[PDB]
């Protein structure tokens, strides 16, 4: 009662919405991403706040705080267990949805922008389309991402090889701590700074925007996409990839799609059809690469072809927000130090990959400039030794159609064990699983034994320091959720 008084006092009322309000289910479901959290029997907040001036974001929070009435921020909507609109257990909270807050403004000279948090990905990339065509920034692949969400957790996408992590390319941020308080990089100080380009979303407060710099691309990429059956040699041709892709150079990401016995090499390179034919036939002869496979386009272009395989639909594709894509999802990811056996490659292709209810496999190449980044210089930790990330993806459409799904990504994941980074058994913070860990809750704050099992595989070393600097920022756990940095406190 007295938090929604408090909010109305300071935020217009058409920016508040409570469950009665006739509009709160369509602005709750407006950027859902995942079916499985759109159903009744999931949590639901007490209340939505669509703040458009980041004075409204710091009304949210004094009153959250005065009140004590917990917030979960969202931007894109895209966490993989729904944490920023939903809880896992009955409890009360708030979602600030930044949704409204979308303004990027790029200063293309200075090779500077600003990136409202509530800004797509797409939304960003066409802004800086906009303003040049030879400037990019490497972030995520799938445009309706949220800038919040990627940011905060890192983000990698076809440019990490060449210019590492969005986080890692981040100069400034507006910010709103625990207790409303506006901050940028001079006034929160190295911890603060260092802990939310990387250290995961939620845990060091509401990121209202981010100053990012521009990197230069070619006026023209290239991208290939090409297949191997089993029959056309695919072990083979993998088993020699998982050395060679990490060791080819900065321009060149290869990653792999894998879905069957069968296995899509796909290609970005800030080159042309003219000096990449000749590198391939140095370096991955084995790929049978020749100039029919080129696909030459500006990098911009690159962003749907990649993703979705269309050339001819650039503003459609990347300013999206229709939200028509919401399959049921279930997702896992590991990093690979060692090169994978053959006959694990023979078995992941004929067998794994040919069960009820199997998925999808991402594999993507690290080494050059992710990994030249010290393990501890960003909370991401992913980075030297490093010589593919795999994800494991799967979708379904009915919503009694989940047990074998779930099944097989356990099952893949146990068997998978052995051949992947183990104590601890890394795993990519944005590609959040709930089932490495979640948080105790004593005395109201979230313990940090409890955080310590799921965070060191998001972060390996650099966990503690993340939650020494919670501790500094965020005391009382106010900003949390069941799997965000515990304060450790003296
Ligand atoms: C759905 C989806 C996700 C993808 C896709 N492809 C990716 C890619 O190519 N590269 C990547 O690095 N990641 C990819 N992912 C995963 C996404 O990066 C993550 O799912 C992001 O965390 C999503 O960000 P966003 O869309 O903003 O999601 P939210 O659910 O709003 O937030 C996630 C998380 O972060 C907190 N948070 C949101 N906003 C803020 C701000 N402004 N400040 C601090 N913290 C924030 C939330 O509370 C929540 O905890 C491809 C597809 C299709
Ligand atoms: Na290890
Ligand atoms: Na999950």
């Amino acid at each position: 009662e007295d938090f929604l008084g408090c909010l109305v006092k300071e935020i217009p009322p058409r920016l508040l919405y409570a469950k009665s309000s006739p509009a709160y289910p369509s602005v709750l479901g407006q950027t859902i991403r995942n079916s499985r959290w759109s159903s009744p029997d999931n949590v639901k907040p007490l209340y939505i706040i669509t703040p458009t001036q980041v004075s409204h974001i710091q009304s949210a929070v004094v009153c959250g705080r005065r009140h004590t009435v917990r917030i979960r921020v969202r931007s894109g909507g895209h966490d993989y267990e729904g944490l920023s609109y939903r809880s896992l257990q009955p409890e009360t909270f708030a979602v600030v949805d930044l949704n409204k807050m979308r303004a990027v403004w790029v200063d293309g000279k200075a090779r500077t922008a600003w990136v409202d948090s509530g800004a797509q990905l797409g939304e960003l990339y066409y802004a800086i389309y906009k303003a040049s065509p030879t400037l990019a920034f490497p972030a995520g692949v799938c445009p309706t991402v949220g800038v919040g969400g990627n940011f905060a957790g890192g983000g990698f996408g076809m440019l990490l090889r060449k210019y590492g992590i969005a986080a890692e390319n981040v100069i400034d941020v507006k910010l709103v701590d625990a207790n409303g308080k506006l901050h940028d990089k001079k006034s929160m100080g190295d911890d603060h700074f260092w802990a939310v380009r990387g250290g995961g979303g939620e845990s060091f407060g509401i990121v209202v925007a981010w100053q990012v710099k521009l990197l230069p691309v070619p006026p023209t990429v290239t991208i290939f996409k090409i297949s191997k059956t089993v029959s056309e040699g695919a072990v083979d041709i993998i088993n020699k990839w998982q050395v060679v892709a990490p060791q080819l150079p900065a321009d060149l990401m290869i990653r792999i799609i894998a879905q069957g016995p069968k296995a899509t090499f796909e290609a970005m390179y800030l080159g042309t059809c003219k000096t990449l034919t000749p590198l391939m036939s140095s370096k991955f002869p084995e790929l049978g690469m020749n100039p029919s496979h080129c696909n030459e386009m500006s990098w911009i272009q690159s962003i749907p072809f990649v993703h979705l395989g269309h050339r001819d639909a650039l503003e459609d594709d990347l300013l999206n927000r229709q939200n028509s894509f919401k399959p049921f999802a279930e997702y896992k990811s590991d990093y690979v130090y060692q090169p994978f056996p053959k006959t694990v490659w023979e078995q992941i292709l004929n067998t794994w990959l040919v069960k009820p209810g199997a998925g999808i496999m991402i594999f993507d190449p690290y080494g050059a400039t992710i990994s030249a980044t010290p393990e501890s210089a960003t909370p991401f930790p992913h980075r030297k030794g490093v010589l593919f990330n795999i994800q494991y993806v799967n979708y379904w459409f009915a919503p009694g159609a989940a047990a074998a799904p779930l099944s097989w990504s356990k099952d893949i994941y146990n068997y998978m064990e052995p051949y992947v980074s183990k104590n601890p058994r890394q795993a990519y913070a944005n590609y959040r699983d709930i089932d490495l860990g979640r948080n105790e809750v004593v005395n109201d704050v979230s313990t940090y034994a409890s955080g310590k099992v799921w965070g060191q595989k998001y972060f390996k070393g650099n966990f503690e320091r993340l939650a020494i600097t919670k501790g500094k920022v965020d005391p009382t756990d106010y900003f949390r959720n069941e799997q965000s940095i515990p304060p450790l406190i003296k």
